[PDB]
């Protein structure tokens, strides 16, 4: 009676690696022994399922490589990867109805098949294409489904999404409200109140999936002063200013990254340099530097090792996230983890998960999104003493180990579906 | 910006009727001319449009002549209906995504070609089948859009029944409240104190996009007349009804997936109520209700098709004790508002289920008698009816009476929804 | 390279027995263990899968006990069942759009997790509810679906609902399309139909042809003591010959043609029409007193009596007078059972029925009108006993080489087998 | 008795314009006033009802004023333009399930409601999108239905692309010929031999349900104008041309998942054409073309959004040596017939890929050069043309624009389809 499954049903992340599902089930795999021997100690014996649609080799980030080193690692283990059947061409990764229906008719395939030979089954099921497992497996399924815990995460239709998101995300918010074996997980403080006031879920089906980043990973290392000046030699700063770095996409319609708000607030801070490292090259954000005479460096298609040495330089005040709300943004937790022996503070606007992340100014700096708030908030960081920097930057890295750890917060995942597993029975 | 069309989108109420959909559309059509005075008085031309999905001569409750009587009233009038594509039949007023979304399409047509040739449109949305409805014009409509307030209204996909509603109600009704959330444009239109709460704490829907369309009758109508002691036996003569025995009626649509009307119930608990008869009507003849009172030797008049002449007499005859509404969860029954009304002289008494708006139509208890769906729990209701004292009936009775006068009153009530939709109209311009 | 897998996608025979299909997955499990030796002897070693949309309890026909047996049967020999998705509340076994889709999107992933375990796949697909798994498996399966044939059977649309003609015209494209996407034809009538009307290539048909269990005891000769037993209570009359047929009450667009038997009955002295159908029929009364004739009308009859009706020296023949139906059993079950004495078969030249009983040489063909039905029946009785003898035993023999029911499955399975190997 | 409609159910071609299908809308209504006095001699009164899908601003070839005077020419003559719920953004004349459902629900509502004011429609819908309206109207419209008669054309899902279409494609095409053999109301109007022949051997469509619709152009149109040497030069000086080289020009839609036109073949085949430069004019910039070209050092003059009278002086210029269609699979391309009537003067010879119509186009060679689908084949086709006697480059110019004279004039091919519609019509009745 001890046979225990996660079934972890996910739009990419092994035949196709390309955004944030992808980096989910990769570090998930990483914490799966140390999962297991959590979960032994609770007296369940875990297996990974792992389901994704089917893709053809001509996608986007098709990697047979990636895919058979995670088909082994799961084997090795007495897991399984499945690739599921979407009524879809395998290009993509996305759709419309027929795409979201088959998918998920699949994947609570999958769910049920996995309870057939198990004991208990999390079903963690991610964003739209997968919104109707829940409802799937529990209006048909029987006592399979009375095996089985539904956690449904990553992205609640939010008020243009297309008339598929609306309707599958308005399923499992059904399903949540309607059965307690379906539960929304969530991202972040910012989406679990987001999530009880739009969708009226139910405060006991709100389970934490919260985001995380993979604290030990290599790429988030503590670099030397000279591993420091060698990456960002090239990358033309001055020889004099204290840099504010942001980095990500470019703005968008609909998409305000707040990047002209630094831009803007520079023009009242005297020796502060903006250093902005955009996916593509703006031209905008160039004209208004230089219609601001503002001395900003202005970057694209930066790899991640050199905005780290960039984020940990002595010469870096801060770095800023001025955008508008988003669910649950990481890169504010990489900067204050990267950061954690020298470098930036983290400014952090008032919007989606930032004060979250930054714990409404206990690890780091909120602003309001103005370039006169912005500026203020600046020059907030330049006042505080060496030994004050000293305080928020240990207090920022105990943030990420706290709150913002992967491994913690899976373990988290985990014993929060456990425990309900047992409460509904 | 004179010309203002309510475009009334219904899955029956003129090839077809069988409930309260088709009732509130008859009703409608007989207050139409005192609200297109009304809305004069406001400085609005109004036009009444009708979509109702094409039929099959072979759907129940299906009358050729009705969509005669029905497009006729609205042409002279300069209005019009309009059969709708469905992808279906036309043997069924409902369906699966097919249906919903073929007539939710079709339904949006009319609303935007309404719009095209008038200056502001009202477009009423009734049920789950229209729901898409608001979010098809506004989502695609562009300019013509932006000439219609939506009010979507009536029964949708809830908790509160055994029967789980179907993935197209669900993904419909999720639809309309996403709309409601994301478009000025998009109200609904509670028909009952139980569809307002339950659009606000199921669908969370903001209290500002809540419009009322309170389920009310038509106090005036000559159905609803009192009638002589001669003219209810002469009536209810040609029943079948014992010489002996009180009688507790009920009447509406048969149950079935979706809809448990509760007759069963009643017939249950006869079987502890000797001298009861329960007098039960349906739309179609039911032979499984027939299988139920054999299988519990309950003795009952199971009657089928009755005109509401018949219903009326049964109603307010002294022989009958009450009229029961059981249903599982009615968003907005009227049938219990028609009994109180009808019996304000003599006869019934209500006994209503606590569930759905039925709580709120017999105000709690003070205006009928409040009965958990139980079998027990009804027959111990008809008891407690019995055992009233004299005083205590006649109060009830005029309590139903005016509560139906102060509540459910629909000349009231459809000038309440249209008086409020100008209002929106006006606010969101 | 030796694990073949059949996969089964069937909307009913397990959770829920209710029409032909639950026969056919019953016959079939009862051939597992000779096709499996069969093909063996061909180089494959081969495991049984079996889909079915998940069932409610409460569904029509539901059968714990019968769902637990097919598990354990499947089990013992390698193989499963797996219960599939079909996004409904479990209690229909049918349905619109949204239940087609689902349940071919799951039938068609069972098809491919079975791929992955195994070297080959015939996946055997029924009825228009599971008509899109071949286009979703070979649309996006890669690599493991190039291990799989499909055989799309049991029906293409010939008014369907939108949802049937969606289903079956995808099929007939994939069909067109794709190497690896066959039609099981179940009769000749339905390979020449769909020919025509799907304009399905003739390297894309494969056999799948409608056939009886032909040892089931449910067919064994009856003593002439056990036939009259068994219709002592039938109300039959001491005297006159017996043409008998059963099966459905005629319907709307759905016409079985007793009423063509009776009206040419008026026309045969000493013939009695005997017509069992599901539920009594007070019309076929009506009609049977306005022409004077003396028709016994029997209702609900269990297979049991049928068949001593069709085994009885006094029964002249079986008649079969209904529009086209495309793979009708009951005229092959009543040329098997009367292989020793009774009927001999009068078949409408509609659908199946032609084939079945040969073209003439193994019954007797008819139009359907009243005076053909008649001149038929005469040609019947003008059949010297010698020239009854040779037809009985054609007919006999017709069901043991065209509609036995393990030699048909062979047939279908070393088709798909060999269509495999064309294909690679 | 007299009044008769048709009922055109187009993806684009009033709102939007950017392919065959605009342009057969834009000769449908030049030709409206001519179709009317026709028809009217063999006793029938026409109205054209137009149904576009609703499209948003921002969707490519969208343009204000010519849907203005769309609906304006239409109603100057009593009929009508109605855009067209598809529940969809309005962004993409195209779609999966949704957009093919709700369209085709919405064509089918105008087709029925048109036919509730007249006496007989022929409902003439177009391509994948609109393939069920015939199974919606005739299934559910009852009486309306049977005053219409359908004829469904243009492109459709084929077994000749390497690109299978997609499931909403299969179905949608699947369903119109099951109805094109269930109903007598119900035909299939073919628009060159390749379709007429794929209709009957892929999708066992009866012969007596196809009537003509053949792909044409309006010859006498002013933009097929002969050019003076002159204007030719005038107009092709701001397109960029180099001063040496010959050219081998193709326009069109840009190439999409689904539609392959073919100008990568040319750009591969100029690899081995020293003295040739490519000039393709897309309706959209395309900037994988220039990839393409620069991957491939080919000095190719790309152009976009050019207006036919540049692509006119193009094609007559001396320099052209030849223009190419390519594409894989068309149905019934028309721009092959523009380029052999407008070259009939001078400039370029038609190279044409052996798939599709576009055989039928050249007549198997003798009004054009056919080519295989391959970079080396098309290389060789360019030597082909280069190569002819002085005579048979004569000789093939002449051919091609009689072949356009006879079998592909627009204004004889629209009234051979009415004709042959009224005769059908007469026939089912
Ligand atoms: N005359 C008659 N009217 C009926 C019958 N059944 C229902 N109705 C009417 O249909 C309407 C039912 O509406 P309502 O009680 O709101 O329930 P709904 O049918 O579930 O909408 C009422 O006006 C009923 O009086 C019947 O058998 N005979
Ligand atoms: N002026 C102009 N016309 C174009 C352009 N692209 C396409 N067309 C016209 O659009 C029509 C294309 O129709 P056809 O050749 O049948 O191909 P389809 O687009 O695949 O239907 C023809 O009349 C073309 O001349 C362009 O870039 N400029
Ligand atoms: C099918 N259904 C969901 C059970 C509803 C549909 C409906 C009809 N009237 C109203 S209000 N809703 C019903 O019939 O009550
Ligand atoms: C999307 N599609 C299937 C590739 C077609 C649709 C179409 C447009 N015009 C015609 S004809 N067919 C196309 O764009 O050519």
């Amino acid at each position: 009676g001890r046979a225990l499954a996660f079934v972890w049903l996910m739009v990419e992340g092994a035949q196709v690696a390309a955004g944030g599902v992808a980096g989910y089930v990769r570090n998930l795999l990483d914490e799966q022994d140390a999962l297991r021997d959590h979960l032994a100690e609770r007296g369940w014996s875990v297996e990974f399922v792992l389901g994704e649609p089917f893709y053809d080799p001509g996608a986007p980030g098709y990697d047979e490589e990636r895919w058979r080193r995670v088909r082994e690692h799961l084997a090795a283990r007495g897991g399984r990867a499945v690739r599921l059947v979407s009524d879809s061409d395998g290009l993509d990764g996305w759709g419309e109805e027929r795409f979201f229906h088959a998918l998920s008719a699949t994947g609570a395939q999958l769910v049920l098949d996995t309870a057939e030979r198990c004991d208990a089954v999390v079903a963690v099921s991610g964003t739209s294409a997968f919104a109707r497992v829940p409802g799937m497996v529990q209006r048909q399924g029987g006592e399979l489904a009375a095996k089985v815990l539904h956690v449904h995460t990553f992205g609640l239709a939010t008020h243009v999404p297309s008339p598929a998101e609306i309707a599958a995300d308005g399923d499992v918010a059904f399903w949540t409200r309607q059965s307690d074996r379906v539960s929304v997980g969530y991202i972040s403080r910012y989406t679990a109140e987001l999530y009880a006031r739009t969708y009226a879920i139910p405060a006991a089906a709100l389970l934490p999936n919260r985001s995380a980043i993979p604290r030990h990973a290599p790429r988030f290392g503590v670099l030397t002063e000279e591993r420091i000046n060698e990456r960002i030699a090239g990358l033309g700063l001055p020889a004099e200013g204290e840099f504010v770095v942001m980095w990500g996409r470019n703005s968008a319609p609909g998409l305000d990254k707040g990047y002209h708000l630094l831009l803007e607030a520079a023009r009242d801070l005297p020796g502060v340099v903006p250093v902005i490292a955009t996916r593509r090259p703006d031209p905008g954000l160039r004209r208004l530097a230089d219609r601001y005479a503002v001395p900003a460096v202005l970057l694209d298609d930066q790899p991640f090792t050199h905005l780290s040495a960039l984020l940990q330089s002595p010469r870096t005040l801060a770095a800023a996230f001025l955008g508008e709300a988003e669910p649950g943004a990481v890169s504010p937790m990489e900067a204050m983890w990267v950061a954690r022996e020298s470098g930036a503070l983290v400014i952090a606007a008032d919007t989606g998960n930032l004060p979250e992340v930054v714990d409404d100014g206990a690890a780091g700096i909120v602003t309001r999104r103005t370039a006169a708030d912005v500026a203020d908030a600046v020059r907030r960081v330049r006042k505080l003493t060496a030994d004050e920097r000293r305080r928020m930057r240990a207090a920022a890295a105990a943030r990420v180990r706290a709150r913002f750890d992967f491994a913690a917060n899976v373990r988290e995942l985990a014993d929060a579906a456990v425990d309900r597993l047992a409460e509904v029975s």
